[PDB]
């Protein structure tokens, strides 16, 4: 089949945030780890399951900083601008709805502070390192190194 | 990031020939895990390591029945016949250079005996149902259910 | 740019049904044409332009035979089965909530018959033909060999 | 069925380099027209049919300046880069092997010459306009307001 791993994939040394506020790196997550997720619409957090991981690699990835805290994942993410009120990404698809993601732009903390974008740079590495997409039931969003990332996979 | 699974993928219940020849659940399947590959060109079988693992979910599936044994998979697969010596599909899509599997046409056993199709059929399922992709490291083959079939990540 | 042509595509020799209620051949559709098309909906007949035609190539091809009459095009079609009142396909792809044709299933005549599907048949050509993709406005269905075939690409 | 536009595709206004060195905007460009191409090898301007033209539409669009000229398309897009010998892209997919296109970076004229960029912005419209790939035979490429952008139509 094709799969479409929207919201793209992040660094093996990625931290992802439990329902419990703990951080662990995203290629020590298993099905069913309970992480914080963020309902858009009812403007409130909550505990949602982990269904999928899939592992991929690329050498072509994408940094961006956020304060001296940063990120790095490839070039189709997904991020939510709180002070915009849009999903973003550097490279949005043709036709998803999602808005340019650009410097200084805002994120969404996982205490639900708006955090300003310092730096977007890209980022190449000598030869291919891991990724990682992982799915989350309901709210289809995690926290990675403490900002508010959608992720899907489908078709 | 668009991701191709070529092989298609397999319903939970998938039996994985592994190194030394016992079965293994696809579902059971961890990365690291040393399967019985196939050298195409070379026809001699190799021991191989898994190194991805896909889940996904599916209602519409298909069942090649080659005699009294099966193998349940999505439509879009990739089976080697021995016979015609080509990789094959129910459903290829459009120049991919896979051939139509066929009712009659050939599988390879774990062994590596020619084994004919008998009959295929759609399969649906009132609930999706789990299905399983293995990246295997060298050759990207494996045999799911005793037949040789090709799995392979790709990124567009 | 990734573009899912939901529908797939038709030979050269594939007969359209025109609004001017006359046939003509796929290959000779011109963007603007209008086609006699179907709201499953409103179960009424319509006239719609054709806004986009798609042509490419390909050598593996399906035959369904209906009555003493045929179509041809890619495994991966879309018809409408009036009957079950659900859109088939040979070779649907997973994800899409499409079903499969099969054997002894119907499909919706130009003129809203029920027509039986007798045979379908898996065939190749020796060398490529031409196949064509039509967009048709606002119902996104037209009439090939006299049944109702959907057709829209998406990104 | 599934077709990757491997170019991606330009607004409608953009102007094509026709074999003869007259301009004809994209919306107008037929089957059969003939327009100047490029082969990166042979280092020599090749005159090809174009064989297909696929529309479709776009509000989230890239605008790439070269001095005072500029030329409008989707993030997807690949320019050759004669300076470091390179196909690129502003947005390239991750596995695709294309180089990423930057500020001061170059472009190849229609008539041979590096053209640097000056400037790579990144623009939504409110209403979808009309984009238009097309493909051309031999070369998959073509000269876009004067400058070699490649373009191919392929099954997945
Ligand atoms: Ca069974
Ligand atoms: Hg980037
Ligand atoms: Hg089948
Ligand atoms: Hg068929
Ligand atoms: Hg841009």
């Amino acid at each position: 089949l094709i799969l479409n791993l929207r919201g793209g994939a992040f660094v093996s040394n990625t931290q992802i945030t439990m329902a419990d506020k703990q951080k662990k790196f995203i290629n020590e997550i298993q099905e069913g780890d309970l992480v914080r997720s963020y309902s858009i619409t009812d403007e409130t957090f909550q505990q949602n399951a982990v269904t999928s991981i899939v592992k991929h690699e690329a050498d072509q990835l994408c940094q961006i900083n956020f304060g001296k805290q940063h990120v790095v994942c490839t070039v189709n993410h997904r991020f939510y601008d709180p002070e915009s009120k849009l999903w973003k990404s550097v490279c949005p698809h043709p036709g998803s709805g999602i808005s340019f993601l650009k410097k200084y732009d805002y994120l969404l903390s996982e205490e639900g502070e708006k955090l300003q974008i310092t730096e977007i740079k890209t980022f190449t590495t000598k030869q291919p390192v891991f990724i990682y997409h992982i799915q989350v039931e309901n709210n289809h969003n995690f926290f990675a190194n403490g900002v508010l990332a959608h992720a899907m996979q489908v078709s």
